[PDB]
């Protein structure tokens, strides 16, 4: 199968659709990769990037793919950066027949917005997100998109329940950097309206792309016919993985994304 996958392309820094296409491709899927902003660098310790605008080139894009008769399987949206963007995305999904849409609402961390995001963002964000079978906010995101004021844990019973009101029925809202004792995870609401939790022990320090790959690993996993549960414990398994492995590269530059070796092997033996 194919898919579409939709975030920022940075030509240094081995996140966001540099990673998601090594994974997608060894799972198996035909990935249609589109970068919604193409960047010398990621944002995080190389200085101001170089940046191109590619508010014009995305309708091109779409209005191409729909004469030439494009149908994609499935869908993966990340980081996306604009309100006319978002708004694009939003109308091409609506016109395809997904089986399976999965959609990261990058928004903020630490209680506050990104930098140039405001909430004209939101709201677009709010908009894109209502076709979804999955979407993947962090807390701070999943705040700002109910918009109740930030909390570093959030109730649970309340914000999961307040998210799902904005998804289409049968869909799911996973808050994935929910912190459980010296646990690291993913909650979310079963089919009886219960609060579940998956997560793996926390590892020290911070690393840059571990979303975007819990992204693809989930999407990637799902688009294969895995429920969510397992999803969910795969994905988290993966990642700490990821990380671990990461560790041990003992890298003197701290910039560079999750290492994806591990993972992909493990992806390997998955298909047999
Ligand atoms: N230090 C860590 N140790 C273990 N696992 C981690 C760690 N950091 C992240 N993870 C894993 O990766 C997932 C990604 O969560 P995270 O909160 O980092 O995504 P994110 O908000 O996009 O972060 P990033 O800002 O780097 O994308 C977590 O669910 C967990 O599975
Ligand atoms: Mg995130």
């Amino acid at each position: 199968s194919t898919m579409l996958v939709a975030e920022d392309l940075s030509a240094v820094g081995g996140i966001s659709l540099s990673s998601a296409l090594p994974v997608l491709t060894a799972m198996q899927y035909d990935v249609a990769a589109l970068p919604t902003s193409l960047l010398s660098t990621h944002t995080s310790g190389y200085g101001t990037p170089a940046v191109v605008d590619l508010s014009t080139w995305l309708p091109q894009v779409f209005a191409h793919w729909t004469r030439a008769q494009l149908h994609f399987d499935q869908a993966l949206i990340g980081y996306v950066g604009s309100v006319a963007l978002c708004q694009q995305i939003t109308t091409y999904l609506e016109q395809q027949t997904l089986s399976l849409l999965v959609v990261d609402p990058v928004l903020g961390d630490l209680g506050q917005l990104y930098q140039g995001f405001d909430q004209d963002y939101v709201a677009a964000m709010r908009q894109l997100i209502q076709q979804a079978d999955v979407i993947l906010p962090n807390t701070t995101e999943a705040a700002l998109l109910t918009g109740a004021p930030y909390q570093v844990t959030p109730d649970l019973e309340v914000i999961l329940p307040a998210l799902q009101a904005q998804l289409k029925t049968g869909a799911h809202a996973v808050i994935t950097d929910v912190q459980r004792a010296d646990q690291i995870g993913c909650a979310w609401l079963d089919e009886a309206g219960h609060v579940q939790y998956c997560g793996a022990r926390r590892l020290p320090g911070h690393y840059n792309g571990t979303g975007d790959t819990l992204a693809a690993v989930i999407a990637g996993l799902l688009g294969r016919g895995y429920p969510l549960a397992p999803t969910l414990a795969r994905a988290n398994q993966w990642l700490n993985m990821a990380v671990a492995e990461t560790i041990a590269q003992n890298r003197t530059d701290d910039r560079q994304g999750v290492a994806l070796g591990d993972l992909l092997q493990a992806i390997l033996a998955l298909n047999e």
